[PDB]
């Protein structure tokens, strides 16, 4: 006769939920130009509660290829190029707490290494790249870079304090901030898979 | 060899079941004859649990086009209307807790708008249409209503008060019953999909 | 008609954050004009609306985050709504009986997303006004999101309504001149 | 040459207790020596290390047995190692980098086991002795098993690390000309 | 775009004079910034730098002119650099590590020239300014010249870094206002 008067759908919530993630290892191949693709991923950052309890926390990584704080492993390879770009560079929320848990999180992208301050929740669901959850759930929808947006065709390979000079050698910054019921717990990691190409070789100790 | 001594099977609970429900719209056509089907659904009874904990409680709803309380949709077009009949009408209940709460459950199908009273779990359970289960989780087998055994093959669009008179304007009742561990919290509610067939146009402040 | 004359405003946001009653159990309603000013709730779109004259909303989807644990035991629904005036009234069983109502689990995050139909616009382009009373208020906004929930916890949060849209803003005003 | 020259010791069991932190939430570290001599971890197979001069291993397998339930707040990770002075700064997110480095929640047994690499060792034939020192170490065993865990527990044992294995001992000695 | 609105100067000439350090066989470096304004390496080039607001370099190559007879027991590197702020360790092991690295005997006039590679520029359009510090820098110079030289004469002029380029300059200033 007539269609459907409604639509129903099956939820379901298990105890926990998470992800087991085993390393195979970077990927590194020179090829011609100048150019040479660096591919990797990893653990980002460990986010954890704040001490007073359902307070937000929050904070920012710089995507650099000198950033030995939260990206070693790239350091390694910019340490010995001059300029680089990013390829692709997507970043995710991964629980290591039970669906149990009250909280949330959220994720998004800034474009300028002096925006630091006042990153929070309600604030990055309406920045680019927003992506947000229950705090006990991965993220579905990932937090991807848009390279076609990026100001330099070429960014560098460098350590200049200054901000410009923060902004000429970094495409792009992760802002994030979440909170908890928990205290002082650690709610889980963002990971990071990203391919970048470096280019313009130099001995490690001059491109200090 | 031989045949399998046993049968096992692999059974699990999640933290929480239920549903998601998007209205999709009431479905109503004129057609030949004085016929024209309405088809609808929606959420018929919040049922919450009893200030004493594990105590039981219970209800009844009457299957009317003309019961406002409940069945609001429906009244727009019993008031238009003489008479009527149920082509199908299929109750189900749908869970807001958890799978950690203890509680159950049940609903059946009664014929006489008389009998309101002594509504029990144990008792709906040995009544037609007999529907149950842990508390929170969503009802496997649906209550349906079963027209070939209706009293009246045209049922009337009116609101007298007579008991006999409500049993001339209602086709039948949906008791149910369901007791929890927890204190006057909402436990879930009853949807409803039907289809009903009114007949014999009037003008609403005539048919009251 | 040239490139430019019309702005797109792309973006998603918190709408409200929806917290529960302070007796145990007690629905709590609540219902969200869509413009480019309301403030309060759209603070991103907002700050644009105040300096264009008219707009228009291309696509608007409206979802539930949770941010309370899977043993939490409430219920929670939306729907949409085109007139300023329907306020009252606003129950779970009677969203779910109007245009696109969803319903389901706290905890859950909505999975069948609820949108506006511009097809169906009252009209071509809103104004960026703020205008009070019934008339002036439809002809500001296209439509309003209605929202009703309720849970056994007592006066805590438990999640947001998220908006994910694009709004197209025509003709550029001064801040002050418009209000 | 002929049969029994060469002994193979297949066997599993559990490699390490891991048990968190006196302070809540702050990581735990660990590394453990794969040797036919390491008798407080691999007991079975340290009283056969002990009667055999040399040994290979033909394969292991290393995966995290988790004995805490599923609302348990962890996370877990193992890697493997090659230097016996590798010993430092074996933090969760480098774990992740180094050489089949697993991740994942405390609560939950590992899938993708984590396994030793024969086509590479150092050497053909490992030293079944006890010489201190970080040459000598590397020649007694082919690697380690880099560890490190965290949870908001508090001194409670999380889990173990078990190992499925199988190591080939060569040229029988006298226990105690052997040490 | 019409005719006119970028000019380009295509030229060449001597970058640096290398002189020998007064400690014979001592290691000489140094760095050339390549600039429409660096008037005492450039001056042709400056000279035109300074009343244009922008520029890029099409092309540029650059050789050593050795100006010391076949005996001279030297030798000489350039590789190129893209950061202002590498100034120091210039030697000539580092620089053969780096881009576009060439070495050789002082004495041989070089074969295979060191060039740019514009297709890797960090911006379409650098600018025609002086403004000290690191970033100002490198949005007004897109490369440098690293060189290293050391020889058994002491204090004597070795040769000379040449440069054949052309480069595009945009968007005319005054000379005065433009500094």
């Amino acid at each position: 006769g007539q269609q459907p008067t409604r639509q129903v759908t099956p939820v379901s919530a298990p105890a926990a939920m998470g992800t087991q993630i085993t390393y195979r290892g970077p990927q590194v191949v020179t090829q011609y130009g100048d150019i040479t693709p660096a591919k990797n991923s990893g653990s980002l950052v460990r986010v954890t509660s704040s001490a007073t309890a359902g307070t937000e926390v929050s904070g920012t990584v710089l995507f650099n290829v000198r950033n030995a704080t939260e990206l070693p492993w790239l350091s390694g390879q910019g340490s010995r190029y001059s300029k680089y770009r990013v390829r692709y560079a997507h970043f995710t929320w991964e629980p290591i707490v039970g669906s149990n848990t009250n909280g949330e999180v959220a994720m998004a992208m800034l474009y300028d290494v002096a925006d630091v301050t006042s990153i929070t929740i309600e604030r990055l669901m309406q920045t680019r790249g927003g992506t947000w959850g229950p705090i006990w759930s991965p993220t579905r929808k990932r937090l991807s870079y848009d390279p076609e947006h990026a100001s330099l065709p070429w960014y560098l390979s460098g350590v200049s304090s200054g901000a410009a000079a923060g902004n000429i050698q970094t495409p792009f910054q992760i802002a994030w901030a979440a909170q908890s019921s928990l205290v002082s717990t650690t709610l889980g990691r963002i990971m990071a898979e990203y391919l970048v190409e470096l280019t313009d070789p130099v001995d490690v100790t001059i491109n200090q």
